């Protein structure tokens, strides 16, 4: 549960990512494959990249980045009311990608690292607390779903 004044921060940090959706996308994804090698598995196609620097270099790693994150700044746009968007993506990520609610904290945690490294001293601390509580109501509303799903 957001206030208005911070779900307006959420919408304003958020316009520094469409400004650059593919970029932030990129580097989001890269975080989560580099700090938590074991994410890569579950990506059939991005399995084959070894090294940042074929991460780096792949397109099709920059255009999934961009899927990610138009979703996610869908569902953020709603302040809260996303049930019917988040209701798809609950049931793939449970019984097609089979993605561990862990995961969705890694990727949560490198959203707001990548934040930081790409707007240095531009992500107050405001802002941080209000995207954060944004993405933790999105991962509960996730659980939720999971729960009902029996899925671990
Ligand atoms: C901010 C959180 C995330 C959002 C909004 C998101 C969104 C999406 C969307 C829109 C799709 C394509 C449609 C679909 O299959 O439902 C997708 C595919 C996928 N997601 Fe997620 N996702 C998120 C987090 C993650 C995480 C943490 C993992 C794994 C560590 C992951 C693994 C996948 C995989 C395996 C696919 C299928 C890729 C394919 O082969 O093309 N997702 N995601």
């Amino acid at each position: 549960g957001l206030s208005d004044g911070e779900w307006q921060q959420v919408l304003n940090v958020w316009g520094k990512v469409e400004a650059d959706i593919a970029g932030h996308g990129q580097e989001v994804l890269i975080r989560l494959f580099t700090g938590h090698p074991e994410t890569l598995e579950k990506f059939d196609k991005f399995k084959h990249l070894k090294t940042e620097a074929e991460m780096k270099a792949s397109e099709d790693l920059k255009k999934h980045g961009t899927v990610v994150l138009t979703a996610l700044g869908g569902i953020l746009k709603k302040k809260g009311h996303h049930e019917a968007e988040l209701k798809p993506l609950a049931q793939s990520h449970a019984t097609k990608h089979k993605i561990p609610i862990k995961y969705l904290e890694f990727i949560s945690d490198a959203i707001i690292h990548v934040l930081h490294s790409k707007h240095p001293g531009d992500f107050g601390a405001d802002a941080q607390g209000a995207m954060t509580k944004a993405l933790e109501l999105f991962r509960n509303d996730i659980a939720a779903k999971y729960k009902e799903l029996g899925f671990q």
